[PDB]
């Protein structure tokens, strides 16, 4: 609707603040400025912005906007120098693609650790640590860690400490081909976690109200959370530090770092307002003081306020475990990595899949946008899915699939694909067409399992080709 400013921003940030920004907006221009916080909006926003509908303006993370601007729904920003440069460069590199300014970034993003200084006065400088801390806590009636285990965001940083990576970079550029989910150091951190969870010092179904909640209420003796949870904690009456995330293994945990962007919707005709408003109400000291006083933002890109900033120890720590991670990639291909890792946390944690299987499925569908849903009924057949989300530069070109029968093309398109794999001995003739497993072969780990398996080749547009396998488990 034009004439009117419609915002989007996740439910855990300053949104309040920002409705108040909107309210100096409003009072100054007469233009009506409306905060929403639609669930999963990471999501919902590249679902109606497609339609020509959402938001004028769109706040997320950068590493969303690459696909958001490959889709088309990103209009571009063409800022002047002189506001150019009142914001650090390495956060306008965060929101450029393909050469293109995409967003208007306005917050550096980091997990830290936090913890209760009068249950916990010297946290435990290592993960490993934290088993024995938490058995002398579960005895005063108290628990060492409680930290959201649903979303991989929070248990990136240990996996990625011994070695785990999404993409690697290479040559200027991410190398889309290239992609250590399933690597030895990823294997050592996602097991610590499992162990954890085994040992009963953490519960697979924490999640993120459920660790904010046993923290500020001084259940737990720390937590692992970002900038936007402190004023929460502020509200309580925990006394909290912040500090460097535990190591594992004697590295850093490495947690991904976000830079908080707005993004302007490609269909909006309201783009010159937004503009205004963004750069001459949102970025202020006044503006990013109001959403920052309202959750805080870590460190502001913006430099006249970074300064005071500096100074709260808080920011101070959030930069800290910033510099012992890495700033996270911006291409389409992240959705998928997420997913993948999504899935596979929740999958081990739950103990539904070894550590091992887990990865191993989370690698191929993040590296070739390759999902294997299996039946535990042999009866009922797997379905394979090809959801290809990279559309320029290096890609797949061509797809073939080895089943126990044969080789099999399949085509990348835009859309999806999507075949059924049939487990042997299952039909009591062969089936024209039909990808069958093959298996079942022994787990020597767990002797109360079949493995069945197909393995594909890729074709990359460069000629390259590589190799995936994936796998179905079944109990006998
Ligand atoms: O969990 C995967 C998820 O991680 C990041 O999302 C963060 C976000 O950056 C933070 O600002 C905060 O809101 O917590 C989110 C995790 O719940 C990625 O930005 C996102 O794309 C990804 O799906």
């Amino acid at each position: 609707e034009e004439g009117k400013l419609v915002i989007w921003i996740n439910g855990d940030k300053g949104y309040n603040g920002l409705a108040e920004v909107g309210k100096k907006f409003e009072k100054d221009t007469g233009i009506k400025v409306t905060v929403e916080h639609p669930d999963k909006l990471e999501e919902k926003f590249p679902q109606v912005a497609a339609t020509g509908d959402g938001p004028d303006i769109i706040f997320w993370a950068h590493d969303r906007f690459g696909g958001y601007a490959q889709s088309g729904l990103l209009a571009e920003i063409t800022p002047a120098a002189a506001f150019q440069d009142k914001l650090y460069p390495f956060t306008w590199d965060a929101v450029r693609y393909n050469g293109k300014l995409i967003a208007y970034p306005i917050a550096v993003e980091a997990l830290s650790l936090i913890y209760n200084k009068d249950l916990l006065p010297n946290p435990p400088k290592t993960w490993e640590e934290i088993p024995a801390l938490d058995k002398e806590l579960k005895a005063k009636g108290k628990s060492a860690l409680m930290f959201n285990l649903q979303e991989p965001y929070f248990t990136w940083p240990l996996i990625a400490a011994d070695g785990g990576y999404a993409f690697k970079y290479a040559a200027g550029k991410y190398d889309i081909k290239d992609v250590g989910v399933d690597n030895a150091g990823a294997k050592a951190g996602l097991t610590f976690l499992v162990d954890l969870i085994k040992n009963k010092h953490m519960n697979a179904d924490t999640d993120y109200s459920i660790a904010e909640h046993a923290f500020n209420h001084g259940e737990t003796a720390m937590t692992i959370n970002g900038p936007w949870a402190w004023s929460n904690i502020d509200t309580s009456a925990v006394n909290y530090g912040v500090t460097v995330l535990p190591t594992f293994k004697g590295q850093p945990s490495k947690p991904f770092v976000g830079v908080l962007s707005a993004g302007i919707n490609a269909a909006s005709p309201n783009k010159e307002l937004a503009k205004e408003f963004l750069e001459n109400y949102l970025l202020t000291d006044e503006g990013l003081e109001a959403v920052n006083k309202d959750k805080p933002l870590g460190a502001v890109a913006l430099k006249s306020y970074e300064e005071e900033l500096v100074k709260d120890p808080r920011v101070a720590a959030t930069m800290e475990n910033a510099q012992k991670g890495e700033i996270m990639p911006n291409i389409p291909q992240m959705s998928a990595f997420w997913y993948a890792v999504r899935t596979a946390v929740i999958n081990a944690a739950s103990g539904r899949q070894t550590v091992d299987a887990a990865l191993a499925a989370a690698q191929t569908n993040a590296a070739a946008d390759l999902t294997l849903v299996c039946s535990d009924d042999k009866s009922k057949q797997a379905t394979l899915i090809s959801y290809p989300v990279t559309f320029k530069g290096h890609v797949i070109k061509d797809m073939q699939i080895f089943c126990k029968n044969g080789w099999m093309q399949m085509t990348r398109g835009r859309g999806i694909n999507m075949i059924r794999i049939h487990y042997p001995q299952t039909y009591t003739s062969v089936v024209p067409g039909a990808c069958v497993f093959r298996g079942p072969y022994s787990v020597p780990t767990q002797d109360s399992i079949e493995m069945y398996t197909v393995s594909v080749a890729l074709l990359w547009s460069d000629g390259t080709p590589t190799y995936e396998s994936l796998e179905c488990y079944v109990t006998k």
